[PDB]
């Protein structure tokens, strides 16, 4: 475990954002993107997934939270991997609670596979979270979720899901079908879908402005 890239709070941290990068990345690029929208009282934590073989691309070894097999809803998914990665995320949250920031003052998010992991984590933890930012991603192991609202700790969590309309790796329709399913799993009044014209498998400045607004609305100052 190389230590996560962190954007510290100015001097007094009362909330945290845990953000998981996408395939092949480290946590550093996203931590700098978050510094550009940082709020004084918010700690930003971007852990790094470990290098591992990735079945999708000739087994090439690169950072990935879990193995990626295919690009299709009919593709087999790395169930043991996703769940183990999910357990590791909850341990990272629990450690922040011990550090001093309650779980309901923490937003979990990610990009692509990291956003997939963040959604799955948020929907399976009894750790009540402040919200989720899911960027260009999808809901993994979707068939494992029974009908109806999950109930559970995060039945009311607020979710911001973002997706470029020219993404060639996670087609926009995957994000769209994901948000609509999320709206049957948690309270639909707290789920926001935003799309970005021209954007591919990347980020853009308007999207980062919507994430900042989302984070600041749900994690407002307490001083
Ligand atoms: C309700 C949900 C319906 C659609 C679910 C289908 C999921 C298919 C996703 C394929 C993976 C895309 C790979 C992205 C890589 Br570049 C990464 O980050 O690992």
């Amino acid at each position: 475990t190389p230590l996560p890239a962190i954007v510290p709070a100015a001097r007094k941290a009362t909330a945290a954002v845990i953000f998981l990068h996408g395939l092949g990345d480290t946590g550093h690029g996203w931590a700098e993107a978050f510094a550009g929208i940082r709020s004084s009282h918010i700690k930003y934590i971007c852990p790094h997934a470990p290098v591992r073989p990735v079945t999708l691309n000739m087994n090439v070894a690169m950072p990935s939270w879990f193995d990626i097999i295919g690009l299709s809803p009919d593709s087999q998914e790395d169930e043991s991997g996703i769940k183990q990665a999910a357990e590791n995320i909850k341990a990272l949250i629990d450690q922040e609670v011990k550090n001093g920031i309650p779980s309901n003052r923490i937003i979990l998010g990610g990009f692509s596979q990291g956003g997939a992991l963040s959604l799955y984590t948020a929907l399976t933890t009894q750790q009540k979270l402040a919200g989720v930012t899911a960027l260009s991603c999808w809901l993994p192991l979707r068939a494992s979720f029974p009908q109806g609202p999950i109930g559970g700790a995060n039945r009311d969590i607020s979710i911001l899901q973002c997706h470029g309309d020219c993404d060639p790796l996670v087609p926009l329709m995957f994000g769209s079908l994901t948000v609509e399913k999320l709206k049957t799993l948690v309270n639909p009044a707290n789920v926001t879908f935003k799309t970005y014209e021209g954007m591919m498998h990347s980020s853009c400045q308007q999207e980062m402005m919507d994430v900042k607004q989302f984070i600041d609305k749900l994690l407002p100052p307490i001083d």
